[PDB]
RNA sequence: GUCGCAUCCGGGUUGGGCUGUUCGCCCAUUGCGGC
């Protein structure tokens, strides 16, 4: 089926996937990106609808793999598109079903437990953050959507694969708890330095909303507070920043340094 | 004296700051949001207008300092802001010009060479990771905006006291030389883990945009180092890598051995 | 600010929030111009 009208009424259904209370009511979503359509797929998400744009090339056709295949003019692409330079290549799936029901965790794992982050920027970078420092569990409690499309363009995809459950904030806590996994949280006043912190062992970083920060209740439940030093006028890091560095530190130990 | 017309003649000056040519041609640029703005002006900025919201607060006309105050109406806010839903302070200060040409740099320091052009909001975040990390100094190329909105907010206002500095590659190439300062070239590919360099006495990090280093730079540097990525992905956002090797120099700095 | 015109029930065509701001972002809800 060839589509040219940007008023098609597919396309306003599909450009109605951006927003999430689509989502939950349609029970799909979509991808927008070859690569990040590659990672779902891989990933076992299951394809609906294929959109190949007018500059797609033969392979990607073939990626349908018996999902419903349209073909969009450049003009209804940039309808259904979340960026200012629309994808050739995007995909309708059904939003998958995971739970942490199946979820077992090595002697000496590491977690990033994400409370109340609100932008998906953020999201994106610190799971593809976690994807580089081979995070075994990301619990994202309380936030914006996993599914949401700039997650989904800043992971490069790799939300798909990435062991990351949203949660809500007493199940973070219940399932910290029943793991006895230790809590150190990020806060800017942390009384010791992250690098003064040993990560050898399991150990699971509590990062808190880019306004706000950590609620004092989680603050009061790590075992240790550790901050990242600020040198200059800034009060604060990013907090995929800060992910990324606690990430990175915990590796560097993982891999033969010692703490500070 | 409050200014309530969108069309009012004034907003369509104000407005016009968006565009780089205007403030280059006025030499003026607008710092939206109280935080940023009370950044501007502590680092030393000159504020020639000061625009308040119906929503300011009394402590916000105090920053004034002799600029010139205008109260703008929502609707007149909402033209010269670059944001959907605006701040209630916002300030015109003067396009400060700095030059290379006086900055001395200490036995040990850290520096970032930004090669390239990085898009304003990425640019803005490495700067907040720099400044973050104290770096001693920052080159970015010649043609590069430090003054743009998103640089700005995606800087958390911290660009105005960072040391950064737009200049020509042999500029760039020629002031690390004349430190004798040690290259270490940020790219996937590196021979050694960025744990690995020595950072303890002076390091200039070289960064390319989200985009690659140039060839003669990789080749010139002392060290390649690279971040190690455990899963599908190949790379990390430029500001996130950025942090990474700023944090790591500072790591060693504050006790810390190369791995 | 204000004035048409739509549209919806005369009365509405909204509130808020934001340490990544850009075809900005988030959250409750329930339009298009002119000067
Ligand atoms: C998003 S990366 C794009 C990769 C870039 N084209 C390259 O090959 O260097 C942008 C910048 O981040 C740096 N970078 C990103 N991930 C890195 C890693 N794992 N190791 C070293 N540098 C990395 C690179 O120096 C690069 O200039
Ligand atoms: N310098 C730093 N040290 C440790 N954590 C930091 C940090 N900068 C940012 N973070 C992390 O990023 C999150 C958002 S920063 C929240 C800012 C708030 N003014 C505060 O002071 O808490 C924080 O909750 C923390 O998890």
């Amino acid at each position: 089926m060839r589509i040219e009208s940007p008023q098609n009424p597919r396309v306003k259904a599909l450009a109605a996937l951006k927003e999430r209370k689509e989502r939950e009511r349609t029970g799909r979503f979509l991808v927008e990106g070859r690569r990040e359509v590659e990672r779902a797929l891989e990933a076992g998400l299951s394809l609906e609808t294929l959109l190949l744009g007018p500059k797609a090339r033969p392979e990607d056709r073939a990626l349908a793999g018996g999902a419903e295949v349209l073909e969009l003019s450049e003009r209804a692409l940039a309808r259904v598109s979340a960026r200012e330079n629309p994808a050739q290549v995007l995909g309708v799936f059904r939003l998958p079903r995971r739970s942490l029901a199946g979820v077992t965790l090595g002697a000496a794992p590491l977690v990033l437990v994400l409370l109340g982050l609100e932008k998906p920027g953020n999201l994106g970078a610190i799971l593809r953050a976690a994807d580089g420092a081979g995070a075994d569990l990301v619990l994202v409690a309380e936030g914006v959507d996993l599914f949401s499309p700039q997650v989904i363009r800043n992971s490069t995809g790799a939300v798909f694969a990435l062991p990351v459950y949203p949660v809500a904030e007493e199940e973070a806590a219940r399932f910290l708890e029943e793991q006895n996994l230790p809590l150190v949280a990020a806060t800017p006043e942390g009384e010791r330095l992250y690098w003064e912190g040993d990560y050898r062992g399991g150990v699971a970083f509590l990062l808190g909303a880019e306004d706000k920060g950590l609620p004092e209740a989680w603050k009061r439940r790590a075992q240790v507070r550790v901050r990242i030093p600020m040198r200059g006028r800034a009060d604060s890091l990013n907090v995929a920043v800060t992910a990324a560095l606690l990430l990175y530190e915990a590796l560097r130990q993982r891999s033969g340094g010692a703490p500070l």
